[PDB]
């Protein structure tokens, strides 16, 4: 019935849908929340070719904008499962089922948790995974950022608009983030570093976080230090539970595709951050999405 | 000496350079002409995620703009050759030589010629390969567009601002272009079709084109018809002469890479339209370029 259903409306899904609709495929784009995916939790995007700098939610709106006009059908849906029935596929949401000739899975990735004491308990007051979301709650505080990659260092730099100070704690003595972002963090006077350390416990009173206990990974020295907020950026997990049984994921749960965005299962493609891959950016999300759309066309034509 | 030299400043090269410079690689971007590559010969770009519609040269300027500020060194150069010297590479232009640890080749593709009589002779008055370039020279004329793909049909639609009429001649009875563009061309009153036909000769007087002779590919009926201009969009050839001897091209001359933009030769990558591939778009140019930049970083770090 649908030619293609794209699940996920971040940049990978929104590029795919734009392309399948321009190929006049009957296109369903399901999104559980707000179009734009991780871009909505991004403050300042500087490396999307074609924009000098643009706030994550404004790029989201710009990418969502032509889709209605192109005839993509945009629907709310949280997908819980997919069944392959040979020459068609069934997609299960909370309340609905959809039938489609092909599927492009574009559901992205989610923050990994530390799994340390106080992490859940301080969920609402003190622990955050999203700085653009939560940052202004920590104006004038001592903020801790955990992680050494692009998200930790970038979101730390953003957070210096709010905090008295922002400390980045990394489990080695070299960051993983892009050098230009590393150099900005080194030079920013409001950013401090705790190198070679991992958080062990998040502590507080009944209401809120007050301190973090951490350990140095080369000496095992333990330190406890006061902070008002902790933002955790220790990497990603795939958002692909609705396909755990289909045999298209690796041991870590990322969806495996070839260079044409094809899984095992014909007519089921995956794009963007949910794929098994090393470089997760808006540019390669967009490129994956265009490549999946072109291959889904081919697959549906052939059917 | 350079960490990376990118050859070609269309969207693939300009994304790669933006990324290598953000990784603080010493980056040379050589371009023989104007930054933007084929985008500069494109009137209206509707499928670049993040823009509703944007003129090809304005997207070019937007993509070129942050590059100086990021420390990319932009240089004029026409590349004529490359030598692999194991742990460094030499790049030869008309007047200069450059030494670099890695190379990203992003030189794109060029219009294929019909190779029919009158084609060269009417080069300057009547035959064009670029409608945004030449279109206004044919105001009120009968324009002929040869080809059935995205470029022929899109550039025909553009050309209806100038011509009395624009006729698309395609060698089959089904276009290859995206359906949405096909439907626009079918509905546009200024667009006519000559189906199942190929041009055989371009004829004119001393000054300019006056007529085209063509043949129907199913019956061999020959027809000669008056036209003021002919725009030729019959596909692409790779722009990769400077590497013909390196053993990195297929029989047609396209550069062969794996899914990480690597050729045979380590530290030599290719991106975008010059690669052997099926889908040539700005989205996959941009994605190729980001992927090559990340792999060149890895390769230089390792060196
Ligand atoms: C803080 C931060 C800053 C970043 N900054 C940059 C940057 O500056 N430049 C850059 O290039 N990249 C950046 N990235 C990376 C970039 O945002 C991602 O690479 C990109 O958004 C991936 O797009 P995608 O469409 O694959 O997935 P996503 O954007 O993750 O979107 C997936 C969508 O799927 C939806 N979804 C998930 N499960 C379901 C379900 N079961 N049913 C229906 N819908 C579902 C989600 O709601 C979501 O909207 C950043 C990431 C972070 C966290
Ligand atoms: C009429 C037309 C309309 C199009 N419209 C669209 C569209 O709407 N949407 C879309 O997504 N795609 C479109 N495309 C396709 C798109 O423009 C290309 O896919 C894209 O520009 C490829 O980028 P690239 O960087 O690989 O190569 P290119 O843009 O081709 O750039 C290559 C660059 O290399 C330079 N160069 C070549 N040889 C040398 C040398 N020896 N030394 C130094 N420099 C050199 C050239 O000057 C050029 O600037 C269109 C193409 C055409 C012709
Ligand atoms: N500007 C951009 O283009 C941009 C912006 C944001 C994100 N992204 C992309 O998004 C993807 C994910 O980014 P990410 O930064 O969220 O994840 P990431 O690249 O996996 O990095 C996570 C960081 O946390 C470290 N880490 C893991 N556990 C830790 C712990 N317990 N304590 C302290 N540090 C810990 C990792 O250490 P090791 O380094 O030791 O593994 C790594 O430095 C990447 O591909 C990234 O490039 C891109
Ligand atoms: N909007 C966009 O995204 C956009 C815009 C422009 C271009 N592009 C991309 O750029 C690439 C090249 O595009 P293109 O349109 O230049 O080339 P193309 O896709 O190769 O198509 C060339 C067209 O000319 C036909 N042809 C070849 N010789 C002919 C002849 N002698 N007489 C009549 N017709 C002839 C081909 O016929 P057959 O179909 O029989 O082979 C084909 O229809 C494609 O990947 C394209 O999608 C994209």
């Amino acid at each position: 019935k649908y030619d293609v259903v794209i699940i996920g409306s971040g940049p990978a899904g929104m590029t795919a849908a734009m392309y399948t609709a321009r190929s006049e495929m009957k296109t369903l784009l399901l999104e559980r929340g707000v179009p734009g995916g991780q871009m909505n939790n991004t403050a300042e995007i500087e490396n999307y070719p074609g924009y000098e700098t643009i706030m994550g939610p404004e790029l989201s709106m710009k990418m969502a904008e032509p889709l209605e006009g192109l005839g993509v059908e945009n629907a709310y849906g949280f997908v819980t499962g997919i069944e392959d029935h040979g020459d068609y596929k069934k997609i299960i949401t909370e309340d609905d089922e959809f039938i489609t000739k092909s599927i492009i899975i574009a559901t992205g990735a989610n923050h990994r948790k530390l799994e340390i004491p106080g992490e859940e308990e301080y969920g609402a007051r003190g622990v955050s995974y999203c700085a653009v979301c939560d940052g202004a709650f920590f104006r004038n505080q001592e903020i801790l950022v955990i992680g050494g990659g692009d998200s930790a260092v970038e979101e730390a730099l953003y957070l210096t608009r709010f905090g008295q100070s922002v400390t980045i704690m990394h489990r080695r003595d070299k960051l993983r983030a892009q050098e230009i972002i590393q150099q900005r963090a080194f030079k920013e006077e409001k950013i401090n570093f705790i190198w070679d350390s991992v958080p062990m416990e998040i502590k507080g009173d009944d209401k809120k976080i007050q301190s973090v206990v951490y350990k140095n990974v080369k000496t095992g020295e333990v330190t406890e230090k006061a902070f008002g907020g902790i933002f955790i950026y220790v990497g990603l997990d795939p958002v692909a539970e609705f396909v755990s049984d289909l045999g298209i994921t690796d041991e870590a749960g990322w969806i495996i595709t070839d260079d044409h965005m094809r899984t095992n299962i014909p007519g089921i493609f995956a794009v963007g951050d949910v794929r098994q891959k090393d470089f997760r950016q808006i540019t390669t999300a967009v490129g994956d999405g265009a490549q999946a759309a072109q291959e889904a066309y081919k697959f549906v034509v052939e059917l």
